[PDB]
């Protein structure tokens, strides 16, 4: 049996697999065709039909794992495309989570003698980041924060130690936000959540622009000016809000400025984009300030693929949770972010 | 000189103007003609040019106010709108607030002798809304909640005691959104804030229907179904997600179905109207529950004008504050709920 993780969410299937290198002469001649070929076409494409795509800069590569030696594979494929995934399969013990683990129990049912094994996806993440960090990216930190994010020609990727990660308020952005508190490896809770997340910029940034995919949003957003869609407080006071605080360059009221006819027929798409993004992402970092307050824990760690290949969002969260918290809260990001749940899952593996 | 107060929001303009009414047959004489005509204009008429408006309905007569008795009268119009007004003036000692009275300081002075005193608008805020609450809404309740607001067949407007007011928690909801503690008469301060308030609301309707006025965007959205735009806890889990008590019709992500092309083919206007009123009015919500827990405070109140008219939104609100909270907040609500800030500018008179 091939060992797999699998988390099925709302929008994207992340697969982890783990390719066994230390195969005997024995073992090879023991293993059947159909394992072979599933070895062979996992490890020699990078892409997997029309829509999967395996992320190869996130290999772990000679990882030690249930006593083999092996690389970890990283693996995506839009959920709306499970239906050919099952379909190739029934052409196993799968460990899943996410909510698809149960709104698709039934179908990976179809395979026969699969044993599906449904396990929380809460839990998948938080074991999964540990376990990644613990083992290190190919002995390079897993985490990461921008030094100086609120000078730009300063501000820089740079290593961040999690070696004693608790406690920890992690902040999943995928379709919409789970908030996490994390005290042990045992005890953790979800604080709250929200439902302004990664599909909301997605799904506005589509009927704002007519952008058809997530990396073209995000470059209709590097090309554009937020504060042609956005009231800031300077529109409302002329300048700051000294009193308590609010520099005139905060956005008072996102779109705020579209709800004047004449600025809504001179505002670009692009613009439009910048900020649904940026309403989106102050959103989340707000209600992450906020929660860290609650919880008494200053680490905020961001995961969920709302921040894959997102460098704006991921700038915009570091300066903004740290300029609103006067310096108190610091953003961390980590490398394999949307693939914890998938990790934790494989993890779950030895339990049956 | 009449006595006014100004509150100039990004948006609006509201006035509180107090129209005597012991006038003595010696002051009557004495008025000047410029005196009475504005006095009667403004009792005379409840549209003003073609923006203006008079809510006669919260008018509070008969009240006793720096030692003379008096109607109080409650005006609005857009701020956009204001050289028209300050024009009209042009062919007094004012009290404003908001940040217009910053913003359009220099405009105000081009009335000759005109005395302007710019007040803070979170103070006015305060100050205004004790004082309402204070003398009564002609003998009723100004403060009131929605008792049983989780069924529909009994859920109904109650009126509710604030006698003794604090602390309170106020979430004036206007362009953005401020979040207030008020722990007495001269204790309270600005907790945080969100860009998300009813300037986003208006502005994302608007480019996503069309609309043209708030109160249009609102007649959609009583007509729409927000489920067709958003992504629920039941698209991605089958139903509810046990573990952590989320209800399967609970929203997962605003605009979620959003992502899916066919789904922005199909979905309505009005859909789009009501999913764009109840993601603000579920993340209002929602930052004022955080707010609420870290301030240890137990008694929401919502003001601000994106409750005008807005039965569909304050019965949100009531649902999911009662709901999310676990039956421990109370979402209230005040007639006079734009005005504050324009009656406590007016009740600073006195101190010039
Ligand atoms: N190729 C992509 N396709 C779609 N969305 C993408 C893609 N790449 C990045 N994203 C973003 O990533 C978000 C989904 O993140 P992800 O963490 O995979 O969520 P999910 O697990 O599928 N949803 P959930 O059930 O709520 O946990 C989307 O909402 C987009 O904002
Ligand atoms: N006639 C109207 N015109 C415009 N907006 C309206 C109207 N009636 C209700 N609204 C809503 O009321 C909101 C403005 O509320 P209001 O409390 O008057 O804010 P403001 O004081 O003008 N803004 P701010 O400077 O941020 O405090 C708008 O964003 C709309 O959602
Ligand atoms: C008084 C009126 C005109 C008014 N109404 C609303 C606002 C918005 C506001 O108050 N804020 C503060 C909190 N903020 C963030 C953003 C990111 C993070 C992170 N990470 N944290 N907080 C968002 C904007 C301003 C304002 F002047
Ligand atoms: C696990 C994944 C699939 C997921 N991701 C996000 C959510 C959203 C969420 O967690 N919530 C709770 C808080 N909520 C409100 C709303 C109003 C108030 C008031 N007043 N308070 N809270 C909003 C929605 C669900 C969810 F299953
Ligand atoms: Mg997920
Ligand atoms: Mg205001």
């Amino acid at each position: 049996s091939p060992w797999f993780g699998m988390d099925i969410g709302g929008t994207l299937v992340k697969l982890s697999y783990f390719e066994p290198i230390d195969i005997t002469a024995e073992e090879e001649q023991e293993e059947v065709e159909s394992l072979k070929s599933i070895r062979k076409y996992l490890t020699s494409n990078v892409a997997y039909g029309s829509t999967g795509i395996r992320d190869v800069h996130l290999e772990l590569k000679d990882l030690t794992l249930f006593g083999r030696r092996g690389n970890l594979h990283f693996i995506r494929f839009p959920t709306q495309d499970l239906p050919t995934f099952i379909q190739m399969g029934r052409d196993t013990v799968l460990c899943a989570t996410g909510g698809g683990a149960y709104k698709f129990e039934k179908d990976f049912r179809t395979i026969g003698n699969l044993h599906l094994h449904k396990l929380d996806e809460l839990d998948c993440l938080v074991k999964g980041l540990l376990y990644i960090d613990s083992v290190s990216f190919n002995g390079q930190a897993e985490c990461y924060y921008f030094a100086n994010a609120s000078e730009p020609e300063r501000c820089q990727k740079m290593p961040f130690n999690l070696d004693d990660p608790y406690p920890l308020l992690v902040v999943n952005i995928g379709s919409g936000v789970s908030i996490l508190a994390v005290h042990s490896k045992d005890n953790y809770k979800r604080v709250t959540g929200t439902s302004l997340g990664g599909g909301t910029f997605l799904g506005l940034c589509s009927l704002l622009t007519g952008c058809e995919s997530f990396e073209e949003a995000l470059e209709m957003a590097s090309k554009g000016d937020s504060t042609q869609a956005d009231k800031l407080v300077r529109d409302i006071y002329g300048g700051d809000y000294e009193r308590f605080g609010l520099p005139g360059w905060a956005v008072a009221s996102s779109f705020g400025n579209m709800i004047y006819k004449e600025k809504r027929e001179s505002v670009s798409k692009e613009d439009l984009a910048r900020a649904t993004l940026v309403t989106i992402t102050n959103n989340i970092g707000s209600v992450a300030r906020m929660c860290a307050v609650n919880e008494k824990i200053n680490r905020v760690v961001f995961v969920g693929n709302f921040l894959r290949v997102n460098t704006l969002s991921m700038k915009l969260l570091a300066y903004a949770l740290d300029y609103w918290s006067k310096g108190q809260l610091k953003a961390l990001f980590l490398e394999h972010e949307g693939y914890f749940g998938a990790v934790g899952a494989l993890l779950g593996l030895p339990n049956f």
